[PDB]
């Protein structure tokens, strides 16, 4: 298969991880003050999200400093030629669920990008739909002037010698809203506070690099059954970003739709175009879908995504989008025979990709909402349209996965099995997966996050262990393509 482990490097002994108990609506205001670190959603916050990016012979990695009492934003640069790892500790510390640092908040990843055009570094972090509000608000005024958190460096910072890779490469907030001399968090990416409302209430920072070396970024507004993707672009010449522009309208019921809907999926820049693939969550609570339904896909012929959107058949899409029917590919709910209200459960197991040969691939998963019914049904689905085919092949002869990747002529499933990375590989446009790599010895891992580039998988991993300060490792896996 050609798949092999090319390197494994320890990046730190102590990154943040939530080792306490899971809280809920009833218990989150009384978190543990002892050594263990309670959390509200999941345990993962380091080596999680868009936190690993190669750049020339470097790999940059973000993480939160471990120890429940530490939690600083960290940036590490790994020189793959010399083996040196140099780390910058930022003043901002994870602020936790709704701003209480005693409750870990796994949405609040540290997204990362490096511009190949001027060597600037960009980080957006510790965000979950925050806004300006006051003591009576959901956030109790804890994010005033600080609801969007962006740090960035001067030009060329990515390439400085190790001795010079320091917090001094990054630009302080010196605006009228600066919180002090250690404030490295900018409220907008445009450099203009007049835009701050355009940066309000966002979650999930994710960066891409265009084929021309331009950085793209998108985030999600809202969530649940009323959400939207917003994207913007980096102007390297002026060292600032554009305002966010929507893929779809929020509040769709006020823009001409029968219902509001949310989006569960990803925008991705693939094959030289901004594209999107998702399952919707309609606000309709009377149809058969308790949560998500459908598979949806579109791509833009505009270099920055500003219009000229099309569905998989090349038909023009209303933009910003209002009615998801325009770009629907198929209905995974059709693969289970329940029809009563809320009887069909679709949440986990969705992802999509497009290969360099233009094969289109979706994976998803569907089960009965009622796990106790005697006619319980559960299926994983692989839908793919080979490069030259007219229609999608849709099959349940598939074991399911949380992600799908592509490089060269192949698609990949990459994850952990019993704590060890594995790789499954298939030809693009096919369902012929085979396990081609499986680590079998060494320290085991709790979780990780993957970036594909250069025909390699950069697998940024947290080692298994007790406590809330655990080691991080970078594995570089050659995918044999
Ligand atoms: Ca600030
Ligand atoms: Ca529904």
């Amino acid at each position: 298969s050609g798949v092999l482990l090319e390197s494994q490097t320890k990046i730190t002994d102590g990154a943040l991880h939530f080792d306490g108990k899971k809280l809920n609506h009833n218990t989150f205001e009384n978190p543990s003050k002892s050594q263990a670190y309670d959390y509200f959603f999941g345990r993962n916050i380091s080596a999680h999200g868009d936190a690993v990016k190669p750049y020339k012979h470097f790999v940059f990695m973000t993480w939160y400093k471990g120890g429940k009492e530490e939690r600083n934003v960290m940036l590490s640069r790994f020189n793959t030629k010399t083996g040196v790892v140099k780390t910058i500790q930022f003043p901002h510390r994870h602020t936790g669920f709704r701003g209480d640092p005693l409750v870990g908040e796994s949405h609040n990843t540290i997204g990362l990008a490096v511009s190949p055009l001027n060597g600037t570094i960009h980080m957006v972090y510790d965000m979950h739909a925050y806004v300006d509000d006051d003591e009576t608000g959901r956030f109790k005024g804890r994010f005033v002037d600080d609801f969007f958190r962006y740090s960035f460096s001067v030009a060329g910072a990515a390439d400085v010698p190790d001795d010079e890779f320091t917090l001094e490469q990054f630009v302080k907030d010196t605006s009228e809203l600066s919180q002090g001399a250690d404030d490295y968090k900018h409220l907008t990416m445009t450099g203009n506070l007049q835009d701050k409302e355009n940066f309000s209430a966002l979650t999930y920072p994710k960066f891409y690099t265009s084929d021309d070396g331009e950085l793209l970024h998108y985030m999600r507004w809202g969530g649940n059954n009323n959400g939207a993707y917003y994207f913007n672009k980096y102007d390297a010449k002026n060292q600032k970003w554009t305002r966010f522009t929507p893929f779809n309208h929020k509040d769709q019921k006020t823009h001409g739709n029968a219902y509001n809907w949310g989006l569960y999926g990803q925008m991705k820049y693939i094959n030289g175009k901004l594209r999107v693939g998702f399952q919707q969550r309609s606000a309709n609570n009377d149809d058969r879908f308790k949560y998500q339904n459908g598979v949806y896909y579109a791509y833009s012929d505009h270099p920055d995504g500003l219009g000229n959107w099309k569905n998989v058949d090349g038909e023009d899409m209303t933009w910003p989008l209002v009615n998801s029917d325009e770009i629907k590919i198929f209905e995974p709910g059709d693969y289970i025979d329940h029809t009563a209200p809320n009887s069909v459960h679709i949440v986990t197991g969705f992802d999509w990709t497009v290969t360099e040969n233009d094969d289109v691939h979706f994976i998803t998963h569907v089960r009965s909402t009622d796990t106790k019914r005697s006619d319980y049904k559960e299926v994983s689905i692989h839908a793919f349209k080979p490069a030259n085919a007219v229609d999608f092949t849709i099959t349940t002869d598939f074991t399911g996965a949380d992600s799908i990747y592509t490089s060269g002529d192949s698609i990949f499933i990459i994850g952990l099995k019993n704590g060890y990375p594995f790789v499954e590989k298939a030809k693009g446009g096919s369902n012929d997966f085979e396990v081609v790599y499986q680590q079998a010895s060494g320290v085991k891992f709790d979780h990780g996050t993957i970036h594909i580039e250069n025909g390699k998988a950069y697998y940024y991993l947290m080692e298994k262990g007790a406590g809330n300060a655990l080691p991080l490792h970078l594995q570089v896996i050659d995918l044999g393509v």
